[PDB]
């Protein structure tokens, strides 16, 4: 119950392309800025503006439900 | 680092038993309050306080 939070402090400005896209989470909401991190399928986690439409769209298209 | 940074937002509030300690690092800097994170022999990551004596002698013999 004390493991740190994952946080992001910047923001990738590239598209990551979606054929190399995995996974993602939200950062936690006592982190100075939203975040979104997308794990690629090499196993990278890169940090992204939740606020960018290719983020949401890909987030939309990741849905298992 | 575009990748993200650990934070911590909750110390522990009491002392790790020494040997149970593996390792440790500093939380990012542009966290909002600074925090050592120990790592443990069951390989668990602990928040702690830099503040308290116990975790600055660690730090020191480590």
């Amino acid at each position: 119950p004390y493991h740190p939070s994952e946080c992001c402090f910047t923001y990738t400005t590239y598209k990551i392309p979606r054929q190399r896209i995995m996974d993602y989470y939200e950062t936690n909401s006592q982190c100075s800025k939203p975040g979104i991190v997308f794990i690629t399928k090499r196993g990278h986690s890169v940090c992204t503006n939740p606020s960018d439409k290719w983020v949401q769209d890909y987030i939309k298209d990741m849905k298992e439900n």
